[PDB]
């Protein structure tokens, strides 16, 4: 009843080019059994989102990588929120929601603009950048570890252990082996800035510290809840601008309705990941026997989400290969769905907003220049390298 793909959903020939693949795992039936990795998958838009939004079935606490807490030890400690299902995830969950909450936002608006606004004007002064380096990876880099409050040396180690993280989500390739061996520095790197000493007063991380206080978390849960900001809102953030920053320059058209209504520039990055899904998937375990598009899926299960081709199903979507800045994009599934639903969607969405509206405000065309070269991630989808040439307003 349930067909067998031979796909390799993790393999370089699927990173460079997934959007034949997708379709296929679409359009072979609602849910599909991968046989390279004994897993089900889901790509379709309406089962990936019920299937989020069914925690207690399709649960994160054994792992939302191929592995199986329950078969395999962890590469490292599981995190408190991610790797965790309600009710232990709630407290943990509220206190980053806290920590980077709507209010909180007032507090790091000012300079995350400013910071966005120069880059651009400073990369105006070169005219040709590699839009990776320069600034997908320069911008956040800026403001993103300053806001964490973390001291500046190591920094060094951020974009090495976030692709790390990424990585060990995927099954064992080499992708995977290659990031776990010799890691070791830094994971040491990343474990010490955890530690309340290291964290400056008032960033995200000395306030995590202080939710201590309240009952939420004890002391020893929030090294891990700092380790949670510094694996996933980071490396992220590189990928979505980065992301945002490819589509404008492949649809000038969008760009230009951009540049004539700088308001637009929450929406453009919210379809920008939409349209990239810079976290391509993430996988779950079923917790019980469970009927899923008609197949009946075992206890212990790992199933598959394929969150790049949900935000791109056509029984879903109009035109779902087109980047529209003013698409409806509300539901997609790019930063997921319900209890796990991104954490830290208003720092990447302020992020990707102050740079697109600085883009908008400065920019009048942006022409890919040089050779484009993509990065391999077993989640995470991104360029390696982006020369353009921006044309100043
Ligand atoms: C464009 C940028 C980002 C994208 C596309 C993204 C994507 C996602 C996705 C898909 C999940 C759901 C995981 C799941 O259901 O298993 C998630 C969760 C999470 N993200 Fe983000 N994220 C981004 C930026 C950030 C930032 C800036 C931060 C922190 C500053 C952050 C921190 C987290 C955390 C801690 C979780 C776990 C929440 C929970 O399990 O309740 N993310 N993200
Ligand atoms: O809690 C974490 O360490 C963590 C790591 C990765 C993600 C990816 O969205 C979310 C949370
Ligand atoms: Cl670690
Ligand atoms: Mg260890
Ligand atoms: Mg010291």
């Amino acid at each position: 009843t349930i067909p067998h793909l031979a796909i390799d959903p993790f393999s370089l020939d699927f990173f460079d080019d997934p959007y034949p693949d997708q379709q296929t795992l679409r359009d072979a039936g609602p849910v599909v059994y991968l046989d390279k990795w004994n897993v089900y998958g889901v790509a379709r838009y309406a089962e990936v989102h019920a299937v989020l939004n069914d925690p207690t079935t399709f649960c994160s606490s054994r792992g939302v990588g191929l592995s199986d807490f329950k078969k395999e030890k962890p590469w490292r400690p599981p995190s408190l929120i991610l790797e965790a299902d309600p009710p232990a995830h709630t407290r943990p969950r509220a206190v980053l929601s806290k920590v980077l909450s709507p209010a909180t936002m007032k507090t790091i608006r000012d300079g995350f603009a400013a910071a966005a606004d120069a880059k651009v004007d400073e990369l105006l002064q070169r005219g040709c950048i590699d839009a990776i380096a320069d600034l997908a990876e320069a911008y956040p880099l800026s403001v993103f570890p300053d806001a964490m409050g973390l001291k500046q040396e190591g920094r060094e180690h951020l974009l090495p252990y976030a692709g790390l993280v990424f990585n060990a989500f995927g099954p064992p390739n080499e992708l995977r082996q290659t990031a776990i061996e010799r890691s070791a520095p830094h994971q040491a790197y990343v474990n010490e800035q955890c530690q309340r000493p290291n964290l400056a007063p008032g960033g995200f991380g000395a306030c995590i510290h202080a939710f201590t206080d309240t009952g939420e978390i004890t002391p020893d849960e929030a090294p891990l809840l700092v380790r949670s900001l510094l694996s996933a809102g980071l490396d992220t953030t590189v990928n979505g601008i980065g992301a945002a920053v490819y589509c404008l320059a492949r649809f000038p058209g969008e760009l230009q309705r951009l540049r004539s209504d700088p308001t637009l520039a929450r929406n453009a990055f919210e379809e920008a990941v939409r349209f990239e899904s810079p976290v391509q998937t993430f996988f779950r375990t079923t917790t019980r026997e469970v009927e899923l598009g008609g197949a009946v899926i075992g206890e212990g299960e790992k199933v598959l989400m394929f969150l790049g081709s949900a935000n791109r199903d056509p029984r879903r979507w109009s035109d779902p290969d087109l980047y529209d800045i003013t698409r409806k994009t509300s539901g997609h599934v790019g930063f997921g769905s319900g209890v796990h639903m991104c954490v830290g969607q208003l720092v990447a969405r302020l992020e990707g907003e102050v740079m697109l509206s600085a883009l908008a405000r400065k920019v009048a065309a942006i022409d890919i220049d040089g050779p484009v070269k993509r990065r391999f991630n077993n989640t995470l989808r991104g360029l390696e390298s982006l020369p353009v040439k921006l044309t100043p307003a």
